[PDB]
């Protein structure tokens, strides 16, 4: 954000290395709870991963 | 920064309020010391303001 840049999040990854290429596959859904900007710490969805 | 949101600093304004137009125009130089990128907490100069 150009004004008072605080790098508001757009998304995420989870790095693949040689080993976890089997372990990152069993996780199908992702529940996230975050702290937004104008309100506090809300519970935000469980939608599927994006890959 | 493009590869990782880290927001390296470039400069530093000081906001002029109605009640402090005398104090800021009184200060000529500014001595700075911060955490650098690859070096440590070095000291860097005392150069004049730039207005």
């Amino acid at each position: 954000n150009p004004s008072t840049g605080n790098t508001y999040i757009n998304g995420m990854y989870f790095a693949p290395t040689q080993t976890n290429k089997e372990a990152l596959d069993y996780i199908q859904k992702y529940r996230v709870e975050a702290t937004l900007q104008y309100s506090g710490f809300k519970d935000i969805g469980t939608k599927d991963k994006e890959m």
